[PDB]
């Protein structure tokens, strides 16, 4: 069990983070871009796309010069502030919090990038179903995460495992986090039991791309 | 890093001793003829010292490359288990590794799997203790688990929990320490307490350590 303590301090955190998050971005991403973008412009991001926790909008730029329409759903007005300067055209924002949520259209692709570590595992099955009610009929979700080798897991050996960490801002705020770095094969055989059939791969040491068909 | 967490981690290593072998440490079997190349460099002769034997997996390998072998644990029930392997040239003693001060030196330090067990608050007397122990010209060799060099800015995590939760087959349940360090983090820790290091992804999720004091 997650506690509701640890999720509001999740979306706390980012909200205070979003005037800053910028300047430290997702740690080694600029690393792992190019490699990600080559699963990114394969080709399924098209037509009317949802993206899911779109932050600052790194995304948000890629997905718009791909698609037709943006839709781009984040918990944090301040979040959708800080994207809104990029002045991308053909994107709508919503506020929208992520474990409240029950879509009501279809849209031809979903992306999101490093959302899902924040999703705890006794949430992930609700996630998850709300996305599969927001994929249109041929459509695919794809997102970008952080990854783990596949025998960590069994090395550390924990049968509690630690779903947080602690994360500090500029000013010396602190907020715990959640924090599940979950490894292809573990991803492809949930999301399988939950009826997905998944593309998922390391493109990049610590990085995945995920494609999944519902 | 309380007293509790590290009395809790013996008491599990005591309770395991008898059904030890049964799993080993997950993932070593992989590693293991990787990790043997560094241990037959010939750094290992002479008079060796190994820390955390255990159930005497590496002490089974020290012992045909040293003259004698000196072997550590903190468990009576681990050393009787190392006694099966009837090995000539080595002698067991019973020394609780976070309250240890070596009376004499030794050619060679060899310990696997025993470092991560060591929290942080403890490493700095751990290895004064270690560097003591190393005779002029010694070096400290170990094999451990280990991570790539980037994922711990990647959690970025200002209070890394060490501990882990195991169970027995029996239904006990006991907390350990479990300190994943990557090369780069060991080397720096290292060198700034005087060691000068070589340390090495060998195969994945192991790495294998050379260290002079
Ligand atoms: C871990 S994701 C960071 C990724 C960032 N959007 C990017 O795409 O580069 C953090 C984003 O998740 C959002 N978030 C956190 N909790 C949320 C929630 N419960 N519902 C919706 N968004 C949430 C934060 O507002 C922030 O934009
Ligand atoms: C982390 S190591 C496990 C693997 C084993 N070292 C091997 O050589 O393959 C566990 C060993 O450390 C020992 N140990 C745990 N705490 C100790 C302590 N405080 N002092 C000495 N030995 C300890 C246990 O008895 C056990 O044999």
């Amino acid at each position: 069990t997650t506690s509701h303590g640890l999720i509001e301090s999740q979306l706390s955190y980012y909200r205070a983070r979003a005037s800053e998050y910028d300047a430290t971005f997702v740690p080694y991403m600029d690393s792992a871009a190019p490699a990600a973008l080559e699963r990114l412009r394969a080709g399924n991001i098209r037509g009317d796309v949802l993206e899911l926790a779109s932050g600052t909008g790194y995304w948000t730029r890629h997905l718009s010069g791909l698609a037709d329409r943006v839709t781009a759903l984040d918990g944090s007005a301040e979040m959708i502030a800080e994207a809104g300067r990029h002045g991308l055209d053909n994107v709508e924002f919503r506020q929208q919090d992520l474990f409240d949520w029950t879509p009501d259209r279809q849209w031809d692709a979903v992306f999101f990038a490093h959302w899902l570590a924040h999703v705890p595992d006794d949430r992930f099955e609700a996630f998850w179903e709300s996305v599969r009610s927001a994929v249109a009929p041929g459509g695919v979700v794809e997102f970008v995460d952080v990854t783990d080798h596949e025998r960590r897991l069994e090395q550390q050996d924990d049968s509690e495992p630690e779903v947080a960490v602690r994360r500090t801002l500029q000013d010396g705020r602190s907020f715990r986090i959640v924090k599940v770095f979950r490894s292809p094969a573990e991803l492809t055989e949930r999301l399988t039991a939950l009826g997905w059939s998944c593309s998922v791969d390391e493109v990049h040491p610590g990085f995945l791309y995920a494609t999944c068909r519902p």
